[PDB]
């Protein structure tokens, strides 16, 4: 079909991505990075997460593939030396396909901002004080205090989520989860502590106490958004499609990179 | 329909159960606690447990209700003053049931026990050191020396779980939730930490190192199982039913419990 | 002897300001801010930090007191209505003083700043990945990755400290401890994760390994550091040095701002 | 000096005692496992704490050290090659010597119980729920709800106390830490969560609320306790000492033993 390759760009990875289009030159593939079906990332996470957010309007049309050059990644889970190989089994095509959830995040203000996060979103304030109400399915949960809080799918649970003490999900679950980053808890100021795992159609709302100017990040994008009159986390109705060649369960690939390998 | 109740046995809960067994006695109702199709707990979670495990063997047969004599509980969730609305919407029928995931915990020995459980199951060593090698899904994730582990149910998650780090998940979700007790990180010994969620039919098996004697909980039960080569937990294929006579929203039972109420 | 009064601003604490510089106006007090020897806040803990650093240079000859118009603070531990009988105690004079340790922030650049801290002193990225080498003593003991570092008072850590995990610790200890912010630990990158308790004399160093711009708070303070090469922490030579009026131990006041007051 | 050395038991450790006794027959050395002044471990850290517990009554007459023959030990922290290097310097004398500081644990009955902890020790109930109301210096803190606690000796914090979220102390700071096992925390029931450092003289006490009959481990030993009216803690006022024949310094051990080796 059509396919591209980006590249994380040192000499490695450019080098790799060469050869492999020289032997797709070998099949009836067409190298297109306009309207692709096979996005293959070399790099690492990071060279994943920007082949996805480069297409994310074109999800349902495509099968994405990682292939790492440094060390094993969650998403770049195929090491080069199987690159001729994989070369060869994507030119014949009939492979299966999986998906893993995503976040849908929006952002209203006083004018409306959508985005889909692989990973996580996180909320922080803008310099003062973090604080705001936390509103699950309309009704007040709790008013957070602290530096922040993040939102994470399930293959992103390994991420940033793991740092902050979140379950690590199997990505075949539906969901998203909520961890705290340095909550204040006294006898005034109450948050639950616990991470909190929310299904699908499960709406979190956050909406600002006094200060309206919050630092959100999705992904690798972090930008300061002004005037927010509420931020929302809902599990995407989207999915990201991954070429699957071979079995690496996810477990497995949490034993791989946190255990030994 | 036939109907039973149990009571925690102090005088507020005894005097409560006899009020509404005459309120029931005004309707097309028989007291029968061999086979009831509603079963009534009149004290807290922990007479709500006993109510369960009762009848786990008549699961698909029976929806259960609870009424909490003292701190509102996360089973036993009305007050004793709705009794009297209790009774008449019970006797009338036609009410909706939901229902909540249960935890199949299987043991091995050289005679094989299995057991449900509503909250969680339990692991710890019968003195010694407590090491056993974690098995997901046929491949060996982790060695584990600590103080034990622990399984939970999702509406288990705001139990031992909780107390232990692990995430609180909405009940609608079929999955099992594994934490940690005091594990022994170091250059040797490594386990994962974070708590791992688990969809169905996956499998986690606990296998003995060293020491084959474990004490095991199931909920309140604990008992101590000798010459045991495998503890064998995945999602059970049944579930506890629940009267649901109006709308009391799992995070709404989360907020009263630990924000205020 | 001299003294003089801070106000958080609102008309409570500056009504209650005035009254007792009127109520200083039947002994033989003097009014000065330039070189008191007594100084009172008003307000909260945050006003009480003012006070600490607009006068840190004169800690040795300066006796610090703290009045809460707002809820208890660990500073500001006296309530409003005993400030008539703080007035006649602290012009009486004879009181005793207690002192509590501080922390000394040195940034070297390619040029040497050094800040004291009551609270604590953190370090963060200006943006990009968190990187620093962690020396104890002269030997390097981690490679940091994560969202920032956190070396604090002993009181101090009943304040961010907390937030982090860090421990409790009875001001009468001249120690500092350090936690961490959401680090990373897999196979590659290791981090110690317990808090660390450092005596008096050690030196905890933190050395760039990529990036070289650093946001570095000092209790309320926050200044973005360009070309830092060295940031230096331990246990500051200089205390602060409270008038004590009456019996209110440091447990006491953990026990009656987290448990219950 | 009069000395002895005890061995883990295993054909290693045995050999390794027999060649230094043999070592030691050259010098001015007499072997005395009554009354020695030098105390030598061969083993692990398990098999140190025997000798230290062996000989608990002699403390300030007795210099200990201590061989690992497996893995590196926080206290048995030199290698087997270094023997004969050891019995040179050992009996040629003139060393330095190090103390660290030990915690003090008294049982009350309706009879009266003292130990002495190198690492720590734990409570925990004899089977149902554990309460007690946590007294320090006679206010009352906390009722603590839970699995148990523990309370830990600076060197001891790389031990349990770790494994629980307790922090690490350089073992030069006279203090002991509290840290709590799976504490229940909801709208009822509230603990600190922290862990809490107390300087020497405090004294912690713990008190029942119901049931009298406690778990008790002081390092490796673990006695249940019936009538049991109070547990009561506090640095102790004798100390262990360690003959130092080189620096290796308690963080560098620390990084040893966590970070990599
Ligand atoms: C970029 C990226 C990224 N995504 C991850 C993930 N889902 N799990 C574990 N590590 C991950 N990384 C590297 C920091
Ligand atoms: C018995 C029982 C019981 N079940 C619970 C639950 N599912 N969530 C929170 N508390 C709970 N309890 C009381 C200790
Ligand atoms: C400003 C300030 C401040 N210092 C504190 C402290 N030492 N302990 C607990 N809370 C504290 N605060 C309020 C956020
Ligand atoms: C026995 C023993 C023992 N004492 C220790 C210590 N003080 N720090 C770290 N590990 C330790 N062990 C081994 C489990």
């Amino acid at each position: 079909m059509k396919y591209m390759i980006t590249s994380k760009g040192d000499e490695k990875s450019d080098l790799l991505r060469l050869n492999m289009i020289a032997g797709f030159g070998e099949y009836d593939m067409e190298y297109d990075d306009v309207e692709p079906e096979i996005v293959i990332s070399i790099g690492g996470d990071g060279t994943f997460l920007s082949a996805f957010h480069q297409y994310e309007e074109r999800l349902d049309e495509i099968a994405f593939i990682g292939i790492h050059t440094g060390h094993l990644g969650f998403y770049a889970d195929w090491r080069p030396a199987e690159a001729d190989k994989l070369v060869k089994l994507l030119a014949k095509g009939e492979y299966q396909k999986v998906s893993y959830p995503l976040l849908k995040t929006t952002v209203k203000y006083g004018k409306e901002a959508t985005y889909l996060a692989l990973n996580e979103s996180t909320v922080k304030s803008s310099g003062g004080p973090f604080v705001v109400d936390v509103v699950i399915n309309d009704i007040h949960f709790e008013r957070f205090r602290g530096d922040g809080l993040c939102m994470s799918t399930p293959s992103g649970t390994t991420a940033y989520n793991k740092s902050l003490g979140g379950a690590l999900m199997h990505p075949s679950i539906e969901a998203m989860q909520l961890t705290e980053m340095a909550s204040i808890n006294n006898r005034v100021y109450r948050t639950i502590g616990s991470p909190l795992v929310f299904p699908k159609h499960h709406v979190v709302s956050l909406q600002p106490v006094n200060d309206k100017d919050f630092q959100i990040s999705v992904d690798h994008l972090s930008i300061l958004h002004r005037d927010v009159q509420e931020i929302r986390y809902e599990v995407s109705a989207k999915k990201i499609h991954f070429a699957r060649f071979r079995s690496f369960p996810f477990w497995r690939r949490v034993h791989d990179s946190f255990i030994e390998d």
